[PDB]
């Protein structure tokens, strides 16, 4: 019922489990979130993303903004109405797809110019214009529009990148507070940055916390720097978050790195890694991934994973999936998809209950001791 809520349950170390309640519905931390592009969560009804447990997905805004456009999507009623998913949403900025797909980027204090990779130019992204096609697409968590850091990135490279966003961190506060509608039933995450340098992350953390969001986004990781780095720069950046806010790491999502990033105080994670390898035919199981293509799964009966609770593996055999997913089949990607989201939501599942139990360290290790 209220705009935002979010309750902590149960923690364990620097880990901790509750939830956050929204107008349009509670989200259970730690939560996964399925992306969804073009809005869409690719091959797959919003209903079956619901079923797999997914309590919010993510919407992409540099995408949208080019395909269909973020003020036919409002005038057509909104992204919710739009795709047909009437749970939160939460909307990247956008400032990420632009710089890694678009042409000829033009950076500047005001924002960037670009080109759309597919069709001449849908050209100007700023914070407030980031926060204004954020408000038309009627996104329930509104992210802030910023400077990503590339990888690797030299400590005055990192500061001043990390002070730009800062600034337009501040800029996109306003913009979200001057538009009522968007103030009153949305919320606005910041996004830290700072590359590897505690020092640069620890300012980057006190000017978010001065200028004051709902919750707190991990920025400038996942970006080539492995996973060593990650869990070590996330190890100091995250106790500089707000410890009452939801730490946001964003673009994260290989299993191991969900439990790791967790262990290290994050509540919500998104990454188009379970979509995508289902394309790809790589099913994800409690004893690894699987690549369902490899002739070994020609005549197996048995599902993709054997402790899977989602219908795929209720109804389907991996002899059959590897026949669609080598005939190139469509409904090779939806079955594929649907169980590696489920598979993401059930490690969701069995993470929240470990940490509400107090043995998550044991479920990490034993989760690892499996999985490799
Ligand atoms: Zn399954």
């Amino acid at each position: 019922r209220p705009r935002f809520s979010f309750s902590i349950a149960a923690r364990e170390g620097k880990a901790r489990t509750g939830t956050i309640e929204m107008k349009r519905g509670v989200i259970r931390t730690p939560a996964f979130m399925p992306v969804g592009t073009a809005a869409t969560v690719k091959a797959l009804k919003p209903e079956t993303v619901r079923a797999t447990g997914a309590d919010i997905i993510l919407g992409n805004t540099y995408h949208l903004m080019l395909r269909p456009g973020a003020e036919r999507i409002a005038k057509l009623g909104g992204l919710h109405s739009f795709m047909g998913w009437d749970r939160p949403i939460l909307t990247d900025s956008g400032g990420y797809q632009v710089m890694s797909l678009s042409s000829l980027t033009k950076q500047s204090e005001e924002g960037v110019t670009f080109k759309s990779h597919l069709d001449g130019s849908r050209h100007m992204l700023s914070p407030e214009r980031s926060i204004e096609i954020q408000h038309l697409l009627g996104s329930d968590i509104v992210m802030a529009f910023a400077e990503c850091t590339p990888y690797p990135a030299t400590p005055s490279r990192a500061a001043s990148s990390m002070e730009r966003s800062m600034r337009w961190a501040k800029r996109s506060r306003d913009a979200f507070d001057s538009r009522k509608e968007q103030a009153e039933n949305a919320a606005l995450f910041g996004i830290q940055q700072g590359s590897v340098f505690e020092n640069l992350r620890q300012q980057s953390a006190d000017a978010l916390a001065e200028i004051g969001f709902d919750g707190y986004a991990v920025g400038g990781l996942a970006v080539g720097e492995g996973q060593d780095e990650m869990f070590r720069v996330l190890d100091f950046s995250v106790p500089m978050l707000p410890d009452d806010k939801p730490h946001y790491l964003m673009g994260v999502g290989k299993p191991d790195d969900i439990v790791g990033a967790v262990e290290r105080g994050i509540d919500m994670f998104d990454c188009v890694l379970p979509t995508r390898s289902g394309r790809n035919g790589q099913a994800f199981t409690w004893d690894g991934p699987i690549n369902i293509r490899n002739a070994r799964f020609s005549e197996d009966l048995k599902p993709l994973d054997s402790e899977c609770h989602c219908a795929v593996c209720q109804k389907w055999s991996r002899a059959y999936i590897h026949h669609l997913i080598r005939a190139g089949e469509i409904l090779g990607a939806m079955l594929m998809t649907e169980h590696n989201i489920a598979f993401y939501q059930q490690l969701m599942q069995k993470i929240r209950d470990s940490i509400s139990e107090g043995r998550f360290s044991q479920f990490a290790q034993d989760f690892r001791a499996r999985y490799f």
